[PDB]
This record gives structure tokens, C-alpha cells and sequence, in this order.
């Protein structure tokens, strides 16, 4: 905030619905919002239906306070000015696209991929911010709702703009980055498909390929030079200019020295080179910055303000986020979890000085292998020089019994409520000494309340 409002004829305009028994508001809109509870005057409550949910079944509770418009499918009986259009959820699609549209000075950016989407936009956002106003993703506002609802903040004064886009099924890329009509879009990477998912990675490499479409004239298509699918993301890109980012491609890195919270390298781009002191920690995110370079380099932004970026970015939260307290080290690296990334972390905490203690929670999407997957991982992660191993959640006794000839390293917790008195304890239980604490876990959960909890005592 703020917003830019909006008047009647432009949401009437955007939608081409039309206003309920000729009823138009006389003032005009400072907001569009979906969520009944905080729709007052001065707002234009949007009805979304769902399964098994009706927003227009709360358009009472909007007008009782002070809400007098909404945009809704059919009429309700009430005392409220309404745009009635055919769907709401197009609707809302509709109203950022105008936004959009309407906002001609802006240089757009539209990013997907498997992994490290919101960092490299993170990253992005640091590097454009610094050279003028720049509207970023929030959270994760990225799928077919989200990625309009994002773009109603769009202000005149913004002169870019970097839409998260994190959809992996078929036609949902083309549908968000039809909306927001890039100047340069591409793909960090394809992942691992989900069990059973249907189309499996490749499914998943042609949906995100669908942020190509939409490329703007004379626009960029950024794409992965060292991904298991580059051939193919390549093809994809073929009706536009590309630029490549990792080994071989226009933009990479060399001399990559891996430091305790940061990462030392020489990039490498068609715009010259620069030695880069990035303040993120492990490999992965040295190729979301090599990313973010091609993305910046496409906008045509400098080399040197584009290292100036990079060297003052932070890292989105939840995203190894180093927090020291006391004598005493918080990495709060809770956002999400896997099989893989709860290795990774296991290694960043040894980097790290003093007494080393992993507060994991519950890897979330493991379907049947949630015994399997925390057996193993305890496991292999007891085995580490690991010094006290906390397990939270209903799988944390399938982890202390994977721990095996390591249990007195592992003890399973079922809550944080459980759990947060041991590591008072187990605080005290070496004295005043440096300890290193590291928290991940699925977001459900919410790890972060944990470590909250710990560091308020
Ligand atoms: N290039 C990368 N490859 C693999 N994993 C990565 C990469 N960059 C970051 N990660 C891992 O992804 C996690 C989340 O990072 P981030 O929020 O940038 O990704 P995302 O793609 O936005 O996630 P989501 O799919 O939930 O939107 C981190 O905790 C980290 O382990
Ligand atoms: O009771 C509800 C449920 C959902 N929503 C809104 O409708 C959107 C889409 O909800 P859906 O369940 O279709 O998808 P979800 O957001 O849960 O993934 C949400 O983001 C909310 O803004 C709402 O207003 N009331
Ligand atoms: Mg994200």
C-alpha cells in the first residue's frame, strides 16, 4: 500500500460486466479484496466460489460493515452497489490485466521453475528496487488467483515488475503469463515430478515452457543451460532472443567458494565479468543469482548495478536465514522441506561454529515413505557429526528409529509444546557455550513458531 484506485467505469470497463439494477458507486474504489471479514467502506468485495465454498454467501457480512460494492456472479438482496459479471474468478484475472495493461512505462519479468523461484525473485527485487520503484511477488501470490491479485498493486510510479508464477500442471503457466504479458520470462529448472503425478517431469517441463507464449515483441526468454530438460526448454523458446544462465551458457560462475553464510565467485556474463561476494549461502543459490543476472542483463540492466544487487539482497524468510543471538547461532530455514533439502541444510548448520543441533519438523508429501523417508534421513543425519538431532511431529519416531546406532543423538518429539522445553534444557545442558541451531520442516509445520518460542524464552 497504498493503492491506486480504481472508478467505477474502469472495473465496469476491465470485466465489461454490468452494475446491478443501474445502481453505480459515486466514489471510487481504494480497494478490491476476497476476503469478507475486512471489506469496509470504500472497498469492492469480489465473490469467489469454490469447492464447497461460496463467498457470495457472506455479501451480508461485508454491507453490515460499511462495504457498499462488490463484484459478484448473480445478484444478491442487499443494500450494495453490484458489478455483475459471468465469473468472478476471470473477473479477477481480468481487473490485473487491465491494471497491467493500463501501467504502459513497465518492464516486466515472469519467472517459474521447480526450485528457487522466490529467492531469484528476491534477488531480482533487490537488483531493480535499487534503480526504481519495483513491485515483486509477495508470498506465495503466484497461481491463478494470486498472480492478479498482485498485480492490482500496480502503481504508475513502479517501473517494474517481477511476477512469481509457481504453477506445474498443463495450460496454468499460459493462463498467469498470458495476464501479465512479459517483456522477458523463463525457467530456473524442472524438478521431480510428485508420485503418480500425471506427466511426471516432463509434464512439468511443458507447462512451465508455457511462459514463453506470451513473450512480449523484441522480448527475452531466459532459459537453464544445465537442467536435465535444456534441449527441450530450449525448442520452447525458439520464437524469441535467448539467453542461457549456468555452465556453458552466457551467464555462469567460477571459483565458487562456499563460505559459513555467504558465497564467493567470479560471474561471468556477454556484458563483461565481476568477482560477486553473494550474501546467500550454498551452490544452489549461486545459480539463482546467475540467474537473476541473465534476467537482469535482458532488462538491460548494467553489470555493475546488477552486482550491486545482488551483494545487498536478502533472503526471503524461512529461506536460511541467519540469526545470531548470545553466544548462540538461528538459522531459520523453515519455509518447506524434502528429501534432499533437509540433507542439504544438515551441512550448512556444519559449516557453522560450536554445538551443532538440527530442529527438524515433518517432511509433508511422502505419501506412504513417511516412515521410510524419516527412518533413512535419521538415519544418515545422526550419522553426520551432528551433535543433538530434534525431531518434531507425528514421523519424529520413525526418525528416532532409523537413528539406529545413533539414538542417543536423535530424541523424536510429537509437539513443539514438547519439544521446546528440552531445548531449554538441552541449553543449559553444556553450559555457557556456542551452540548452532538449525529449523526446517514442511510449512505446515510452522516451524517458526518453535524457534520463535525458544528465542523468546
Ligand atoms: N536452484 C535451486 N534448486 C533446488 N533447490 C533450491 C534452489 N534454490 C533454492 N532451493 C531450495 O528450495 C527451498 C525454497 O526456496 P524458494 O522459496 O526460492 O523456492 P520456490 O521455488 O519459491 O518454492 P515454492 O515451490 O514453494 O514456490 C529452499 O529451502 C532451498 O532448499
Ligand atoms: O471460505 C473461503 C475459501 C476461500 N476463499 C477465497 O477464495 C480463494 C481460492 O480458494 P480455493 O479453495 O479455490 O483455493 P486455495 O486458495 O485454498 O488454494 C482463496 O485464496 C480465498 O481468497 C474465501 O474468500 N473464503
Ligand atoms: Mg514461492
Amino acid at each position: 500500500v497504498p493503492l491506486e484506485p480504481w472508478t467505477a467505469q474502469q472495473l465496469q470497463q476491465a470485466t465489461q460486466g454490468y452494475w446491478h439494477k443501474d445502481q453505480i458507486p459515486q466514489t471510487e474504489i481504494k480497494r478490491i479484496l476476497t476476503d469478507s471479514r475486512h471489506a469496509e467502506s470504500g472497498d469492492a468485495f469480489l465473490a469467489l466460489k469454490g469447492e464447497r465454498f461460496d463467498a457470495h454467501n457472506f455479501v451480508a457480512q461485508v454491507v453490515a460493515n460499511g462495504c457498499q460494492v462488490a463484484i459478484v456472479e448473480r445478484p444478491i438482496d442487499a443494500e450494495i452497489a453490484q458489478l455483475v459479471v459471468a465469473d468472478t474468478r476471470l473477473a479477477l484475472g481480468q481487473l490485473g490485466a487491465y491494471r497491467r495493461e493500463q501501467n504502459a512505462q513497465l518492464k516486466v519479468i515472469a519467472l517459474t521453475g521447480s526450485s528457487g523461484k522466490t529467492t531469484t525473485k528476491e534477488m531480482l527485487g533487490s537488483i531493480l528496487s535499487r534503480l526504481a520503484p519495483t513491485l515483486i511477488t509477495r508470498g506465495n501470490l503466484n497461481n491463478d488467483l494470486g498472480v492478479p491479485m498482485m498485480l492490482l498493486e500496480l502503481r504508475k510510479e513502479h517501473q517494474y515488475a517481477v511476477m512469481e508464477l509457481g504453477a506445474n500442471h498443463q495450460g496454468e503457466i499460459d493462463y498467469t503469463s498470458k495476464i501479465v504479458q512479459p517483456h522477458v520470462a523463463g525457467i530456473l529448472n524442472i524438478g521431480t515430478a510428485h508420485l503418480g503425478e500425471f506427466g511426471g517431469r516432463d509434464g512439468i517441463c511443458r507447462a512451465k515452457s508455457e511462459i514463453y507464449r506470451h513473450i512480449l515483441p523484441q522480448g527475452v526468454a531466459i532459459v537453464p543451460q544445465q537442467d536435465d530438460f535444456t534441449a527441450e526448454i530450449r525448442e520452447a523458446a525458439k520464437s524469441h532472443q535467448i539467453m542461457s544462465f549456468g555452465e556453458g551458457g552466457d551467464v555462469f560462475a567460477t571459483e565458487i567458494e562456499l563460505l559459513p553464510q555467504s558465497a564467493n565467485f567470479q560471474l561471468h556474463t556477454p556484458q563483461g565479468s565481476s568477482f560477486v561476494r553473494l550474501p546467500f549461502a550454498g551452490e544452489h543459490n549461486v545459480q539463482n543469482a546467475t540467474a537473476a543476472v541473465a534476467f537482469a542483463l535482458a532488462l538491460g540492466v548494467s553489470l555493475e548495478d546488477i552486482v550491486k544487487g545482488l551483494e545487498q539482497a536478502q533472503g526471503a524468510k524461512g529461506r536460511l536465514n541467519f540469526i545470531q543471538k548470545a553466544p548462540h547461532l538461528f538459522i531459520d530455514d523453515t519455509y518447506n522441506a524434502n528429501p534432499t533439502s533437509m540433507r542439504a541444510a544438515a551441512q550448512v548448520l556444519l559449516q557453522q561454529n560450536g554445538i551443532k543441533v538440527m530442529v527438524m519438523g515433518d517432511i509433508g508429501e511422502l505419501g506412504d515413505s513417511s516412515w521410510q523417508e524419516h527412518h533413512d534421513l535419521g538415519r544418515d543425519l545422526a550419522e553426520l557429526p551432528l551433535d543433538h538431532i530434534v525431531a518434531v511431529g507425528q514421523f519424529a519416531s520413525a526418525a528416532l528409529e532409523g537413528a539406529g546406532l545413533h539414538s542417543t543423538k536423535l530424541k523424536a518429539f510429537q509437539t513443539q509444546a514438547e519439544a521446546l522445553p528440552f531445548l531449554i534444557n538441552l541449553i543449559q545442558t553444556h553450559q555457557p557455550q556456542s551452540m548452532s541451531f538449525l529449523f526446517k520442516g514442511s510449512r505446515f509445520t510452522h516451524m517458526e513458531t518453535l524457534m520463535a518460542d525458544l528465542m523468546e524464552k
